C-alpha cells in the first residue's frame, strides 16, 4: 500500500507529464496521494496560468461576506453576513487596510499561531463562489475552465445523460478568511489554483479517518449535530489543530503559495485560512474512482446547505433512495 502514513504528497510534473490531466491524477493516486486527502502540484517552470494579473481590478464581488465567529478560539462556528458589492480593486484596498491587513510575523508557523489565537476576535470579509475564470483561454494545460465535466464523466461511467454544467469559481480572500471543515459536494474531488497574492494554509483529515472527525464534531457542536445529521455540509464549523491533536484526530497541514495547485480527494475533510489578500480559482471534478464515493455521500436535508441545480441529478441517479427527502430540503 502506497503512502500508508497518509502524508500530503507534493508533485513536480514535467511539461510532458503536465499535458494530460486525468492521466496525472491517476498517477498521483498510484503513488498513494489520495490517502492524505490532499496533494500539492507545482507546475513546470515553463507553465503559466495567464500573462499578467494587472487587469483584474474591475471584477465585481456582488455579495462580499463578512465571516462572524461564535464560540471559543479553537472550537467555533462562523456565519456569513452580506455586505454591499465592491470591485476586486476596492476589495484589495480593504484587505490591505490597517483593520484587515496581515500582521507582522516571523514565518508560516508564527502566523498560524496568531490565526488560531485571535481569529474569533475579528470578522474578515471575502468573495466566494464567483463564477468565472482567470485562466487565459490559450493556456492549454491544467486550465480549470477547460476540464471535462462531471456530467460527462457520470454519463461515461453509468450510461445516462444528465442535465447540468460544471464551471469554475473565483475566491477573493484576506487575512483570517476562513474555510470551515468540509468535504466537497457529493464528496467530489476539487482542484484549487492560487492565482495571486498571499498563501493559504490547509488542514486535511485522511479519507479513511473522516468518520473520526465527524464524531468529534458531533461532540463539539452538539446543538448543530441534533439539527442536521450531516451538519458539516453547512460549512460553518472550525476546530483548531491543537483540539484535533488533543482528541487523537489524524490530520496534516500544508501551506499553498501563489502559482501552486491543490487537489482534494473524495471524502477528504479539509479546512484552512488565508494569510492575506489573495485570489484563487477552484472547480469540482470526478474520476471513475469517485463514483462509489458519490453513491455513499452524506447529504444534508436541514435545508441549510447550498445546492446548485447540478447536484440534483447526481443525487437522483446515484442515491435514488435519498432523492425524495433531499429534494424537499431544497
Ligand atoms: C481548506 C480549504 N478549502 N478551500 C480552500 N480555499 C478555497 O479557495 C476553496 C475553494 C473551494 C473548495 N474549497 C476551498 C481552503 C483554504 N485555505
Ligand atoms: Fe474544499
Amino acid at each position: 500500500a502506497q503512502n500508508p502514513n497518509c502524508n500530503i504528497m507534493i508533485f513536480h510534473p514535467t511539461k510532458e507529464e503536465f499535458n494530460d490531466f486525468d492521466k496525472y491524477i491517476a498517477y498521483m493516486e498510484s503513488q498513494g496521494a489520495h490517502r492524505a486527502g490532499l496533494a500539492k502540484i507545482i507546475p513546470p517552470k515553463e507553465w503559466k496560468a495567464r500573462e499578467t494579473y494587472d487587469n483584474i481590478s474591475e471584477i465585481l464581488i456582488a455579495t462580499p461576506l463578512q465571516q462572524v465567529a461564535s464560540g471559543r478560539a479553537g472550537v467555533f462556528t462562523q456565519y456569513h453576513k452580506k455586505k454591499k458589492a465592491m470591485t476586486v480593486g476596492e476589495y484589495r484596498h480593504l484587505a490591505n487596510s490597517k483593520k484587515y491587513q496581515t500582521p507582522p510575523h516571523q514565518n508560516f508557523e508564527d502566523l498560524e499561531r496568531k490565526y488560531w489565537k485571535n481569529r474569533i476576535y475579528n470578522s474578515p470579509i471575502y468573495g466566494a463562489d464567483i463564477s468565472g475564470s482567470l485562466f487565459d483561454e490559450n493556456t492549454k494545460q491544467w486550465n480549470l475552465g477547460h476540464l471535462g465535466t462531471i456530467q460527462d464523466l457520470l454519463e461515461k461511467e453509468c450510461g445516462v445523460v444528465i442535465e447540468g454544467v460544471n464551471t469554475p469559481y473565483l475566491y477573493f480572500g484576506m487575512w483570517k478568511t476562513t474555510f470551515a471543515w468540509h468535504t466537497e459536494d457529493m464528496d467530489l474531488y476539487s482542484i484549487n489554483y492560487l492565482h495571486l497574492g498571499e498563501p493559504k494554509t490547509w488542514y486535511v483529515v485522511p479519507p479513511e479517518h473522516g468518520q473520526r472527525l465527524e464524531r468529534l464534531a458531533r461532540e463539539l457542536f452538539p446543538g448543530s449535530s441534533r439539527g442536521c445529521g450531516a451538519f458539516l455540509r453547512h460549512k460553518v464549523a472550525l476546530i483548531s489543530p491543537t483540539v484535533l491533536k488533543e482528541n487523537g484526530i489524524p490530520f496534516n497541514r500544508i501551506t499553498q503559495e501563489a502559482g501552486e495547485f491543490m487537489v482534494t480527494f473524495p471524502y477528504g475533510y479539509h479546512a484552512g485560512f488565508n494569510h492575506g489578500f489573495n485570489c484563487a480559482e477552484a472547480i469540482n471534478f470526478a474520476t471513475p474512482r469517485w463514483i462509489d464515493y458519490g453513491k455513499m455521500a452524506s447529504q444534508c436535508s436541514c435545508g441549510e446547505a447550498r445546492v446548485t441545480f447540478s447536484m440534483d441529478a447526481f443525487v437522483r441517479i446515484l442515491q435514488p433512495e435519498r432523492y425524495d427527502l433531499w429534494k424537499r430540503g431544497q
